[PDB]
């Protein structure tokens, strides 16, 4: 019973889903001159409102209202606590479109009370692997491929209605808003994820997490000993041994990357994503933007070996705010971002990514089962979290996925 997602271009149920074979638009086709050119409508109480998010101001309002209300783990433990470093950085890549970024406010007092994001993204959404092998069996090879041609379409993230405000349908709105604003750029479809199950993934991957500090993580999140730790007479001592690092990289070579290894680490990066049959192809501009480092947001190393750069990983951070345990503000956590292996097996590149990633305070590495990342996941003692993510589009009928199909990292 979904009196919003029935309305929407979306597969219906699970059942749905698993009888598409080709990648395709849902909707009636439409133009923008189909489309309102009016804001949608919001009680009178309310007014739209179109943040500046590389004004320091705005993205400070957005910070306040995200990092009250946004995602919480399942048990009232964390709150993620996006920076405004990090807001800035999200929202406004390389051609950004300042109309996607939604926000509501209260119109007597202009308090902050929603907002939903969208940004540009260049995505390969062409029928999968799997279900192109299945078309030429059936003489169909031309239709499967029909849209392979990579996309530019609209992420969404960052969609939160205040908690006072919980339970009114805004939600709806500001989707329908959103939509509005993207489609009146000629766009049509829209990727998304999410922690919860909507009208219908086309693939979900659980979390992983890697302790770089037990202590604390194991403090927060039992508050005292494990489970599986409590046959130990020392089980703090055992925790921290299992966890321990080295305290500098192991490769040769690793270093931080150099405007000058864009070109490089786009070509190894774009040769490695096409193997998967869901993932975004960047410009230089773009690999400029979400790899180049960033104090406090984005880390990105390259083995380089003679000049040449063989291999990178990145990773960003989020901090949580932990809203449950007293001792504790914050658990700085570093997100496996994208990365590239052509030297060395990739459990030993990812081994410095959480060397790097400790060495500079962080608590936890995180991430989902996307990519290649389970196969490093028990060499390097990962292990489950509690979450899922499920990845949607919008007015795209898709096949179901394993997630190791799947190679855009959301932020
Ligand atoms: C071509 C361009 C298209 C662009 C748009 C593409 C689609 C983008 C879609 C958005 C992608 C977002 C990606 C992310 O950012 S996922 C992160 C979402 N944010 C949070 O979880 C932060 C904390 N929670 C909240 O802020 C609120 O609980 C939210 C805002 C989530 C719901 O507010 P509230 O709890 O006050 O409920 P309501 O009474 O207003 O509305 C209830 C309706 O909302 C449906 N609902 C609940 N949760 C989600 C959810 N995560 N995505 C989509 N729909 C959701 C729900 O099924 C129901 O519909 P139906 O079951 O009756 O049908
Ligand atoms: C406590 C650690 C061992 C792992 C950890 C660390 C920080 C967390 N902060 C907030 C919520 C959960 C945390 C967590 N536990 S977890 O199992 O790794 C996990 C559980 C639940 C989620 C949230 C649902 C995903 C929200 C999506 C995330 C991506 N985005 C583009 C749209 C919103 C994320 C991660």
């Amino acid at each position: 019973a979904h009196a919003f997602w029935s309305t929407q271009p979306v597969p219906q149920t699970e059942d749905e889903t698993e009888k598409i074979v080709f990648a395709g638009p849902m909707d009636e086709p439409k133009t923008v001159a189909d489309i309102p050119e009016e804001p949608y409508p919001i009680a009178s109480t309310f007014e739209w409102w179109t943040p500046n998010m590389e004004a320091a101001d705005d993205i400070h309002a957005i910070y306040e209202l995200l990092r009250d209300n946004y995602v919480e783990d399942d048990d009232s433990m964390f709150r993620f606590n996006y920076s405004e470093e990090f807001l800035q950085w999200a929202l406004c890549p390389p051609n950004y479109i300042p109309d996607w970024h939604v926000a509501v406010r209260r119109k007597a007092d202009k308090k902050l009370l929603a907002f939903i994001a969208g940004v540009p993204v260049t995505l390969r959404m062409g029928t999968p692997k799997y279900m192109k092998v299945k078309a030429q069996e059936k003489g169909e090879g031309e239709e499967a491929a029909k849209y392979d041609e990579p996309r530019h379409i609209c992420e969404i993230n960052f969609l939160c209605v205040h908690k006072q405000l919980r339970e009114k349908r805004l939600a709806p709105i500001l989707i329908k808003e959103a939509t509005r604003r993207v489609n009146r750029t000629n766009v049509w479809q829209a990727v998304y994820t999410a922690g919860v199950l909507l009208p219908t993934p086309y693939a979900s991957g659980q979390y992983f997490h890697r302790s770089l500090n037990p202590e604390k993580l194991v403090e927060i999140r039992f508050s005292g000993i494990p489970a599986q730790y409590q046959k130990f007479q020392n089980p703090m001592a055992m925790l921290k041994r299992n966890y321990q690092l080295p305290s500098a990289p192991k490769n040769s070579g690793l270093r931080e990357m150099k405007p000058s290894d864009v070109p490089q680490v786009r070509r190894i990066l774009m040769n490695y994503l096409d193997s998967f049959d869901v993932g975004p192809v960047f410009s230089d501009a773009e690999i400029s933007h979400y790899l180049l480092p960033r104090d406090g947001v984005v880390f990105t190393y390259v083995v380089e070996n003679d000049k040449k750069v063989t291999d990178f990983f990145s990773f960003y951070r989020i901090p949580s705010t932990v809203i449950g345990n007293s001792n504790y503000n914050l658990l700085n956590a570093a997100y496996v971002h994208y990365y590239a292996a052509t030297s060395i097996p990739l459990h030993q590149l990812i081994l410095d990514l959480l060397i790097v990633a400790h060495s500079r305070g962080f608590d936890v590495c995180n991430m989902v089962e996307i990519l290649d990342n389970r196969s490093f996941v028990e060499q390097l003692k990962f292990g489950a979290g509690d979450g899922h993510l499920r990845y949607y589009f919008y007015n795209w009928a898709y096949p179901k996925i394993k997630p190791s199909q799947v190679a855009l990292v959301m932020l």
